[PDB]
């Protein structure tokens, strides 16, 4: 029973050891509910993590006049045709810009969204302008006003056009493939996002009746339909949680299996862990790290879209590197400035120099124990690394960012044997 | 009395107009509060803002044992005889990382101090290496441990030394120059700060029986001191509040005059100004601005060490160039990342392109009120000038930030015409 | 007859009008050639740009002892059967570091090369550490001595490895899909450069007897086979080339019709076209673009690996945009500093801002005729379009620069009605 | 004799041991020569070093209609009365872009001036906006035109003003300087360049009757006079030229003394060096550095203005912290892609990451001896350096380059007894 005011308390020192299951991708989940919208009939999402922005989608959907069902199964059943309020309030958009998400399947929908226009988030520069210009380039007329994304889709529903994008977006991708499925005719997005969570989404839509091509490579071709239905559909595996484990892992000289995962999402990730040393090897739906007996080895890192290696992975191999043989640079060309997790490690003795969008991060044997400060919902999961590869006691607090996360990152760190404890707010 | 959920409503459209008084500078304050900490015999510190860093730093000093006397002017005396507690907690530390400015001061007076490592804040990358390697060049022996910096000066006290500043920093230089005012002969400090509140801090460490000569230079030299005594002080007008109501003028194209400032200390913003077409005079004392009509013209602006143009009037300049004639280019090189003000601008309507370190702003003749967020202490203020621009309504909350940078700024916008309110908490 | 002292001498201020033939790509006619020493009987290429850069690779091919026969019709065979040498000398990969593409093919054929390693490039930083970890990967032990990378494979010959790309590099793919193609086992190669070229080489490289397959994609798998026969290749219409005629046109006002072209190897480039106004039209083999007469509306521009708009537009957008109507940001993620053209359009009274990898360019209604220094073999083709839109002559020295990247480039836009000249030297 | 196609051959290997004497400032020879335009009797230039840059300003001069006279003692006296021709033409700026020194002198002593506008360096990004603004701040109007900025001063000459630098510019500072010198009233310059040759030239200016007060610090007050006459300066020691034989040296793990320099100007870098392991000892005029044979150790620099560390010994960091024991991160912050030396480097087997400003030295015992190419004046002393370390020898082309930056290199280092040859062209 999570509660706003948790703290982690870890004590750092053991390798571990044992074996967990990885929980469905937050960030397919997310799209995925979003695109319940487009149906008739009822949507079943499965393999839900259990974490906080899955919550927050909830309650949103329910701002909508739309009460999704959670089963004994703890599946999430929508069905959005009670949906009576056409709005994303700013009131839950400013807890989770992700939300957005909603734009492009209610507009393509209902022929009418208002959501709020997402404002800072402490990450870095995140506007949404592709996603505006994406459905204007379907004939929806938009304007910004009391905060708001006020869009409405031409007589006869939005229609199919060209986009290119300038820069790749995941779920600037993911919104108009969402609009795409119900406009009129053609629609081809280019330089379109290849992230895993994208596929899924268009395998999802394409369960419940549509026609998308081409996820997974640079132009995904959608030819519209005027309908879709419900379906039952089971999330992939999140590679984020997968390669924090795997970190966590190597960075306490550890070993690891991870179930109900999938390598194949993950490649970058893999063979940098190889890279710094770890034994890996892997089946269709598993993967084994073991260091056998080894420190790391101190490695570079270059963040970029996916197919490379993930912005929401850097964090953590800093971690790693921080108690790793050697000197790592960490470089970020996705969000150049996300680094407040070097800060907090630098209380616990990390020896980390940042200029801009470069990390140099100095493996020492071991970090010192001290209270820190999460403020990132993936990147915070290296405090959690940290606090397990330092001597005596890591205190975190603002858990609140790591349970939108991540599935119960204590629990599933306890069967490894790390010793770590939830502290009720 | 405010409260920690006080929000402002700002209803735009208004050209500003009238006189308010500028208040003393917050950060001459800070450092000057915590050089009280060398005296033998009390010291009293005046013109103070009336914000909320420095009742943190008076909490800071009760918790180690000082309780500082205000007076019915809000004039405070320290009297740091009765200190029973070297320890500056995390607890505090965590809420103001200026709390560090007592490092340096409690080592040299008191021969020891354990002061919190700052961790992360999100203005951008501030780690503090270059105060402790110059505590270090002064003799003192540091090590990190627990999250505190843990200080013991030689037998005998601090040493002077010769310090060369990699990069110019403005509280390292405080903190060193603090230190060095009671260590045991000559202290060099090279690439020093020239920030107007490094001068003002030795004037008062001199009025207070010091010898720090070159303050406002390159280079400082410190002959250290036996004792240091009860000098009564009066801190210098706010550069950043003085560049703040001055903008909140020209950007509305309105004027406005300031009483007990120095047009001195902000040549820089003053230039800027007028490029952007104000009209203005100074006195010894006091600077009128006057738009006399006309929309301001985009300027650039490129942020750097004092005397150049200040990273805490870099987001304000940009809320005038959102309504300004024109393209005008704001390139941060202190503070890369410190852009939030700019999406939360971007929900007003603002026409703004980040890339890196370099904001492009595109002027629109008005903006659209819409709820927005504070996060930064100095640079929020540029949402309450947005406000001032903006059609119709623009509600900020976490008000808390800009609580602690500026003295009351809703009451010395009302008194220049603005429609603006406190909604408390 | 070209000379390295040859100048062009340019009268801007007319519309361009007329039509003319694009040539094979420089950038696959340079991989296709390095993969011909992978052939047991002669290969011949056809479609090749007479540009110097061709020129330097067969003297290269010359050096080692393969004398390539120039038909009548301009295609080159080459039988590599009367090798000599496998060395790369420095003397010409000094002057072309594309030479390095002949170390992948060299190793793999005969077991062992010495390839001088490439310097500096005054585009800016371009390591190849990506070509010699890749090698590796494959079973290659490199070595760097004298100024020589010394390869040698493995007893037996190279052998199929996994490779994953940190960074997208094309002539990294290029090098590794081609010592792949006779190394003993499956190659799999991740985050591959998805150029129109890398495609082009794989359809040679399988014209030839190997099986490479999924060039095009982020991820390429080649089958080894244990020796390639000859073929006769076509190479593909240059897409640089395409894109620059089209910008030359719309710059000036103009129209232009290109046969033996392919839109789709340039969707990013045409898109931005239509954003500054161009009306184009499209066959399977030619692009039409119409102004209109009407001056270009400024574009923003952002570089990245294929299909995004590519590093080799930039500049030529830069010149359209110094005389569009309005203000463009031009931004490298590819060459962060590639924008010495800038400088030189300054002297033509460009208005244009850079900080970092970032351009600001306000266009202006017509520059002015200015001396200029060519430095980048494609880049440099801007300021041929910035001499098409100044009032009265420019000069351009050093366009040996130019005839690396062009096939006379001056004679081309003759044909289009532009006033353009070459000074002999 | 030094000829435009001469190499240098180095073989590495030395300990360096001596003693030789320094030359004067090259950037304040130069800037001095422009101020003699000022002068209406003739000014002589002493302790003026032997390079190419002078012999530049002197054709200069030259193509101008002034005759220099080089006397027994190697000065060079500057009658400017002779003067037929106000016109710093493309021919000679192209090469020297410094040349643009003359335009603030031209301007005051003789109401207009035509200087072309220096194109690209390939250094970066150098504009000279601030030079133009400066001098409009002084009332000159300026035109671009046929790649000349022609400029013209109002009624009764150049009027006293006050100018801001948005950026430190050393020689913006200095232009603006002389053509305050003679200008009608006060000017006071803000952000000023506190470079010594800054303070060299207002030296003597004030020598030949001037009123230049302030020169060092930021702030510049300048009171016009309305005649200049002669004086016979003796220009201060180059602490660039002083800085670089330090560093071979120490790379070498060899000592050195040099004499008729001066500690003082070069503070920052003595202070890298002793970090590095130097041993350090200086009087009054001179500087003695002994390593003891010891291997440097790592060290990190950042470059900016003065008094921090200066971009011009950037590379010759690179080069020492190259065969350094340990990792060191250089960074730029003035010319934030100077760094082709790294690319020559790595052709001798340095270990070198670059990231934008940012280049990661992972020290190796030796260099390995190849062939490499000079580019920068100043920056490419540091292939001498690296051939000094490296095993073998070396032989850079393009020497040049390095004989405009510094009196006969290769004469000075046989005196500290490494083996160097020049092979003349
Ligand atoms: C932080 C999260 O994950 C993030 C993850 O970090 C990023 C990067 O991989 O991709 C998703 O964000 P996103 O879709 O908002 O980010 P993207 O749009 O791909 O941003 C990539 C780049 O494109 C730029 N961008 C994006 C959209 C747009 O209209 N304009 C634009 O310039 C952004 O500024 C950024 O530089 C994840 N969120 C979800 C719901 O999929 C999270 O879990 O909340
Ligand atoms: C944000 C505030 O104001 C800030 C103001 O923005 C900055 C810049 O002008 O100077 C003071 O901070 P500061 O002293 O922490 O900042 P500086 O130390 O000058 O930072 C300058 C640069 O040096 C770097 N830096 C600084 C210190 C150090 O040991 N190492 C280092 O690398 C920082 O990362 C930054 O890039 C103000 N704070 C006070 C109490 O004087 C505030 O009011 O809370
Ligand atoms: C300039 C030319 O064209 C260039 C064109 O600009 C670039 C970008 O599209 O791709 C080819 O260069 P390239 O293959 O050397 O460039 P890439 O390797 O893709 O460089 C991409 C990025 O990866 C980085 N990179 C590349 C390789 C490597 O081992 N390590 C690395 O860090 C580079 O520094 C750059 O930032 C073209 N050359 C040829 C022969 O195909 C030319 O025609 O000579
Ligand atoms: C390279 C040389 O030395 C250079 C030395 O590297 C630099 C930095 O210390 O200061 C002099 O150049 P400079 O005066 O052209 O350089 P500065 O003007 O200080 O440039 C500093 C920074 O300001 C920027 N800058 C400068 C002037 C201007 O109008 N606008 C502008 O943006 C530049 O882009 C650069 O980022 C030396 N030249 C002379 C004659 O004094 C040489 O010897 O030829
Ligand atoms: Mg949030
Ligand atoms: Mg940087
Ligand atoms: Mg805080
Ligand atoms: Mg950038
Ligand atoms: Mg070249
Ligand atoms: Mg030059």
């Amino acid at each position: 029973h999570h509660h706003h005011m948790d703290k982690l308390i870890i004590t750092g020192g053991n390798r571990l050891d044992g074996e967990i299951r990885i929980s469905g991708a937050k960030n397919s989940a997310l799209p995925i509910l979003a695109a319940t919208l487009l149906a008739d009939t009822p949507v079943t999402v499965c393999n839900l993590p259990h974490l906080h922005d899955i919550t927050t989608m909830i309650e949103l959907f329910g701002r909508m006049g739309v009460q999704p069902i959670i089963d004994e199964k703890l599946n999430v059943e929508v069905d959005a045709s009670s949906i009576k309020t056409l709005v994303a309030p700013y009131e839950l958009v400013k807890t989770m810009r992700a939300s957005i998400l909603v734009l492009g399947p209610m507009l393509a929908r209902f022929g009418e969204a208002e959501v709020a226009l997402p404002g800072g988030c402490a990450i870095g520069s995140r506007p949404v302008d592709l996603h505006i210009r994406g459905l204007e380039a379907m004939g929806a007329q938009i304007e910004v006003e009391g905060g708001y994304i006020k869009a409405k889709a031409p007589a006869g529903g939005l229609r199919g056009g060209h986009f290119f994008f300038d820069t790749v977006s995941v779920t600037g991708t993911e919104n108009l493939m969402m609009a795409a499925a119900l406009a009129n005719g053609r629609t081809v997005l280019q330089n379109a996002a290849r992230e895993p969570e994208v596929v899924d989404l268009a395998n999802c839509l394409n369960a419940m009746g549509a026609n998308v091509q081409g996820a997974g490579s640079d132009t995904i071709v959608i030819e519209g339909v005027k309908r879709l239905g419900g379906a039952r559909y089971d999330v992939l595996p999140d590679r984020i949680e997968t390669g924090t484990y795997l970190v966590a892992a190597a960075a306490t000289g550890g070993r690891v299996k991870l179930k109900d995962t999938d390598p194949t999402i993950l490649e970058a990730v893999l063979q940098k862990l190889e890279e710094a040393g770890a034994h890996i090897s892997t089946g269709s739906n598993w993967i084994e790290l073991d260091m056998k007996g080894n420190r790391p080895k101190a490695v570079n890192v270059r963040t970029a879209p996916y197919p490379a290696f993930p912005t929401d992975m850097q964090a953590q191999f800093i971690s790693m590197n921080a108690v790793a043989e050697g000197t790592g640079a960490v470089i970020e060309t996705v969000f150049e400035n996300r680094f407040m997790h070097v800060y907090e490690m630098n209380r616990m003795g990390a020896q980390i120099l940042v200029e801009g969008n470069t990390a140099i991060v100095t493996g020492v044997p071991k970090l010192k124990g001290a209270p820190v400060m999460a403020t990132d919902l993936r990147a915070s999961a290296s405090l959690v690394i940290a606090g397990l590869v330092a001597e005596g006691d890591t205190l975190i607090d603002r858990i609140y960012h790591i349970d939108r996360g991540y599935e119960c990152i204590e629990e599933k760190l306890q069967l490894l044997g790390a010793k770590i404890r939830r502290v009720p707010g």
